[PDB]
């Protein structure tokens, strides 16, 4: 409908999988708030936009079609008012920073090195696979009271998932173009209440210190918990994202060190800039690229577009990482960049819930990495592919060093 955009039209969701950043970098200098056909919606494009849109008062929470199709209700992500509120107390407790800080050691440290030591002799190893991912959700899993799921089956899951919650694609009518895409989410679901029912049957009558038992139970009368229906959602939630993008942000920090190796000896040498080389790595390549939305509550004008009440808008904080009214050659790693805000972690009362525990997870990973191995290196005989709209990172690393 608007006419300078035609080219939208051809915009297909694979090549928006395979790199989004050219079609990206259009919008942002053509529409900082457009409608892509093939989404079905209005994305915001630049960091101005997302935030302003994150933050407005005449803008509150909606799930993406495909995300609540994967979801249901009641999705944190997707939810407000009371029970936005009711669910942002239920999982902030374990999220805290002092409570983190009590534990966040002794539990990320000893599982870095498990997964270390099968294969730091080696040589070589694919470290999304070997590593980064199985750190992630390892952590996660015992955090929550999995630590019965394999972590092989924490990564199943969350690819699933994944692939459900970003089945975006619009056919010429507006309906999903690829039905059948939900299907393994759907499979995913039905694994999950297999393997969950009984533990939360178990620790509706035993609580224990595993966080979802403390979901199930904080904050409510006594002998009340929370009905299972209600915190399933969130479950999911965690599930796919906080499953994935630990692993994920690691994985693009180190493809990024990589491609500035004066960057790489830097950090190995001096462990300290690890934090710093992680914010870079999120800006770089956002784990959450385009997974979350709003919805106006009235009608609203942004960007120059008069919204009805109603419009949903996608949150591209992929792209609003890369806004060269903001960054320098954002498509460049540079460690050195002068740490300035980004949008990796989102922004208003949705934010991301858990930005303090899942920088820790990943500063620990990669310390325990370099101390590891010092002279890991880039297998450059392979590529690096990054795939991903909704959720974006690399999905192998081949390394190798000197054994
Ligand atoms: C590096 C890994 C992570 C990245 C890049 C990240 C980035 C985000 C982003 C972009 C959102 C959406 C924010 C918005 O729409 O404005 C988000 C929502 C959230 N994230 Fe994180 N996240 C990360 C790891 C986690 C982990 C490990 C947890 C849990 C332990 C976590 C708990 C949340 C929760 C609960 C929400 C929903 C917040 C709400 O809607 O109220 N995140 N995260
Ligand atoms: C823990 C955050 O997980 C998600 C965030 C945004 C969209 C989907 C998610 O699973």
């Amino acid at each position: 409908e608007r006419p300078d955009l035609a080219w939208l039209d051809e915009v297909t969701m694979t090549q928006l999988e395979r790199n989004p950043y050219e079609v990206y970098e259009r919008l942002r200098a053509e529409a900082p708030l457009a409608f892509v056909p093939v989404l079905g919606s209005y994305v915001a494009s630049t960091a101005e936009v997302c935030r302003e849109v994150a933050t407005s008062p005449d803008f509150e929470a909606v799930i993406t079609p495909a995300g609540g199709r994967t979801f249901g209700h009641p999705a944190i992500i997707g939810v407000n008012g009371d029970i936005h509120a009711d669910l942002r107390s239920m999982v902030e407790p374990a999220l805290q920073p002092a409570e983190v800080d009590r534990w966040i050691d002794d539990l990320v440290r000893p599982i870095a090195r498990r997964y270390l030591e099968r294969f730091e002799n080696d040589g070589h190893a694919e470290l999304v696979a070997q590593y980064c991912e199985p750190v992630s959700v390892r952590s996660l899993g015992d955090l929550l009271g999995l630590q019965e799921v394999d972590s092989d089956k924490l990564r199943e899951w969350f690819a699933k998932l994944n692939r459900s919650f970003t089945n975006a694609a619009v056919d010429e009518n507006g309906e999903f173009a690829n039905p059948e895409g939900f299907a393994e989410g759907d499979q995913a679901k039905a694994e999950i209440r297999a393997v969950v029912d009984p533990l939360i049957d178990k620790w509706i009558e035993h609580p224990d210190d595993s966080a979802i038992s403390h979901w199930l139970h904080d904050g409510m009368p006594p002998g009340q918990t929370r009905d299972r229906e209600y915190i399933y959602p969130t479950i999911y939630v965690y599930l796919l994202g906080a499953m994935q993008e630990p692993g994920h942000g690691m994985a693009s920090t180190l493809v990024g060190l990589f491609s500035r190796p004066e960057q790489l000896e830097e950090v190995v040498d001096d462990p300290t800039l690890i934090p710093r080389a992680i914010a870079e790595g999120l800006r770089w390549t956002s784990p959450i690229w385009s997974a979350t939305a709003r919805i106006s509550t009235k009608p609203v004008t942004i960007a120059g577009v008069d919204l009805p009440a109603g419009t949903p808008v996608m949150l591209s904080y992929g792209s609003a990482n890369h806004d060269t009214g903001k960054y320098e050659a954002p498509s460049q790693y540079d460690l050195h960049r002068p740490p300035l805000p980004h949008l990796a972690f989102g922004a208003g009362n949705h934010a991301c819930a858990g930005i303090y525990f899942a920088n820790h997870v990943m500063r620990i990973a990669l310390e325990e990495l370099f101390e590891a191995i010092p002279n890991l290196e880039r297998d450059t005989r392979e590529g690096v592919e990054f795939w991903g709209w909704g959720f974006r990172g690399p999905t192998s690393l081949h390394v190798t060093w000197e054994v």
